[PDB]
């Protein structure tokens, strides 16, 4: 049939029928489920780019009229005599609104059709594609009240190389592998900080050193930009009532902007096509700041908490945690930078799943990922079944260009 | 072919080699993952395997005593179209279906099993007793001990053995003209079974359930638990002295009392088997669900937080709370509970293992990773891979 999926604090019962319709294959088989990993030719871009341009002719509720007969006729022409197509620039904005909604493990996805698209297919250089991710990133970060956007980069064609972010996000802070083994900043960023240093980044030895962008034009090596330091928003981190927390002197950034996924629309590749919203908080509080592997600031907290951390039953860690995301809360909301808390997020989630249900029969979505990292179960997802399958429009993993 | 599982606190690597032998079929497809869904003489083939992995098991694999085990039970089946265990196979299946459970954070401890043989039973009666027995031995005062009881299987034109409760233990559930329900929302179906065939309903948020028993084909019995038997532990917290106002209790031995063992294509519906807690499943699961007893705002109000923020992040600090307040009582009672920072470290021992004695383990990350503090926890970062091995531990339809 289609998957029945029950909500358990309320009882009701829906059935994904929009899961049917999930062209590229998952990880899982019915002799096991890998739902846990993180990571597990014209007649096939015609099949995409036909049923794209479907999705469009739909979403404006256009179907089957002359103009969306025509579209259809006019992709299958240039398919047949270029080997690929352009999007129109209505069929961009509404293909990147798309990938939004139907990336699985997004759960600010009741925000996907308030997304601002910058064209940027007409980018020529690394020098241009940098001007476009300084405009993205004023846009976005509006002084700290943040707004959603994805700049588009020129798709992949044959013939020429790809435009490429090779940063993860567009704000990361350095991590200076010390020579011990250990890390000085985010451990997340061993990697791409040697690789800004080797191509002629003079580092610098704080915890919150804002990395370069290593921008890569079609066939060329990366090249190194400075983000200007008034660009790039951050949150020093107070608690509303632990006046000691402030001395720890730690930072975060007020913009979350992946810049390393590739974008697919129709066939149709955009290696390069960094977007951002706003944090929640979990993201900065427990994962980034508390996880062990990277900043690892729990047990400090919590010995200047005066929590007795020689048991784990005092649930010392526990409330640590809370703490860190609290003074995460208060600092952006008093920095009067944009950001939600995980109740808020899965809350407003628990609303795109009612929308999305009513409007396609369905929402892809990553139950792991969309449950926050502290109090799962407190919040109303936990309580929701998901079903995880690919549509397209997507946002997709790609290889590390180096 | 072998599934790669990263833990990514450490970024070590392992392959799940052990996969590749999942008897059955889970609820996943390559177009969609229904990992999360809580629910998703050919006899023969199955018993051999069993056999197989028993002797397999004591390094007995291929001798005298393993082909002639084999030629018996084909007899048996072909004798009395079923067959009976042996003692010890019994134990080693038991043992296997517990250490097969994805979902069982608990598992470092699957070579402890107490195994009671009630095969011999019958009548509802002689069941009571062997559930006291196993009460009694598995609360061992608040020194908890793993155990299970296992009733007749399921044998051609004969009825079941079936506990009819989820739990032997479990809280009243009570409606009114106000919808509202007093007492476990999740027992509202069993409780009202319970006044049908006889119960007297008492009042309480925690009246503790009789037991409706059935042997095969006569109606399920009352029976009510004797009260110096179930040991429950009511709640305070170490410095909020309001807490113990609350009057919140819980019990001390979680019993699973409605899931089927399967052990070479034999089939017991009736199987009980109980641990120990973890705190989170009492602190955050039971008292904290919106749909269970849902006393996090009950508990904020009395700690002056803002709840009417959500950003004060109320809830979290409240189910902290409640965790510490179940941890703190069961440890001054000296019943056995484990915090779930201790319990995942353990599990994590228990993947390591398995990794060495069988290659793999079939784990559901949704389900071992604890309802709180999530990625605080080492699970959190550790891929897993759920398949189905048997023997096993499964759902079953309810009896009615
Ligand atoms: C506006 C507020 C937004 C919030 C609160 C939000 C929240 C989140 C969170 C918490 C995650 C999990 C990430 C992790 O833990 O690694 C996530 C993943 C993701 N987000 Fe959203 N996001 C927002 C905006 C956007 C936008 C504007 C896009 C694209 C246009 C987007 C696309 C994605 C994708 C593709 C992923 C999945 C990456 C992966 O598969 O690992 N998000 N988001
Ligand atoms: C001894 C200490 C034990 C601990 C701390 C423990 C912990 C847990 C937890 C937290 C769950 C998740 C259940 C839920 O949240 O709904 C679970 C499930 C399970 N346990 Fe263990 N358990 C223990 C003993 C046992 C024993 C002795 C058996 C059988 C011999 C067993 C078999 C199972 C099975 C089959 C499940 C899956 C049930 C489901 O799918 O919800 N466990 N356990
Ligand atoms: C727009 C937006 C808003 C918001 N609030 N949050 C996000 C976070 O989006 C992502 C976060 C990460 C985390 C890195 N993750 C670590 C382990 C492995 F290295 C895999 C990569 C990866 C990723 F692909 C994402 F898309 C995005
Ligand atoms: C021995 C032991 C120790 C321990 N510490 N904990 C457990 C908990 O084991 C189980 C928990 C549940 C959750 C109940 N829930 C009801 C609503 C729906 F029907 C889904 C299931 C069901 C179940 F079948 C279990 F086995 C067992
Ligand atoms: C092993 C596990 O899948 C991995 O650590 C996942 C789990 N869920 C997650 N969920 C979110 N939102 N972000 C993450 O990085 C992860 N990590
Ligand atoms: C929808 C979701 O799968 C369901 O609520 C699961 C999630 N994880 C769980 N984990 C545990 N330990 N116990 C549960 O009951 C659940 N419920
Ligand atoms: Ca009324
Ligand atoms: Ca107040
Ligand atoms: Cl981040
Ligand atoms: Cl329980
Ligand atoms: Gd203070
Ligand atoms: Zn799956």
């Amino acid at each position: 049939k289609f998957p029945r999926v029950k909500n358990w604090e309320v009882g009701s019962i829906t059935y994904d029928t929009l899961s049917a319709q999930a062209q590229q294959d998952g990880p899982c088989t019915p002799r096991r489920c890998l739902g846990s990993l993180v990571f597990p030719a014209p007649e096939q871009l015609l099949s995409q780019a036909r049923d794209f341009i479907n999705q469009y002719y739909s979403s404006i509720k256009r179907s089957g009229s002359q103009a969306h007969e025509q579209r259809l006729q006019e992709v299958e022409a240039e398919v047949a005599a270029t080997g690929t197509y352009q999007l129109r620039e209505s069929e961009l904005v509404f293909g990147a609104k798309q990938a939004w909604r139907n990336a699985p493990r997004c759960v600010g996805r009741i925000q996907w059709g308030k997304l601002q698209v910058f064209d940027a297919r007409d980018c020529r250089s690394a020098q241009e594609m940098f001007t476009y991710i300084c405009n993205h990133i004023k846009y976005a970060t509006n002084r700290g009240n943040l707004r959603s956007a994805i700049t588009v980069f020129p798709q992949r064609c044959p013939g020429r190389g790809d435009f490429r972010i090779w940063n993860s996000q567009l704000v990361r802070y350095a991590g200076y592998r010390q020579q011990d083994g250990s890390v000085r900043g985010d451990p997340a960023n061993v990697e791409i900080t040697e690789l800004c240093i080797q191509h002629g980044w003079t580092p610098g030895n704080g915890r919150f050193d804002v990395l370069p962008l290593l921008l890569q034009a079609p066939d060329e090596p990366p090249e190194l930009f400075l983000l200007p330091p008034e660009l790039v928003l951050e949150v020093p981190l107070e608690h509303p009532t632990l006046e000691w927390f402030a001395a720890l002197g730690l930072r975060w950034y007020a913009l979350p902007a992946v810049s390393n996924m590739l974008l697919e629309i129709g066939g149709l590749e955009f290696p390069a096509a960094p977007f951002s919203g706003w944090y929640m908080s979990t993201e900065i509080g427990t994962r980034n700041l508390c996880d062990p592997h990277r900043y690892n600031i729990l047990e400090d907290v919590a010995v200047c908490m005066d929590l007795d951390t020689r048991t784990t039953s005092s649930l010392w860690k526990d409330k640590a945690a809370v703490e860190i995301n609290v003074a995460v809360l208060h600092s952006y909301q008093l920095a009067k930078v944009t950001i939600v808390d995980h109740h808020a997020a899965t809350a407003s989630f628990m609303k795109h799943l009612e929308n999305e249900q009513k409007a396609r029969g369905g929402c892809p979505a990553d139950w792991a990922w969309i449950v926050p990292p502290i109090s799962g179960s407190l919040t109303p997802v936990f309580h929701q079944e998901m079903v995880n399958y690919f549509l397209s429009p997507a946002f997709r993993y790609q290889p590390d260009p180096w």
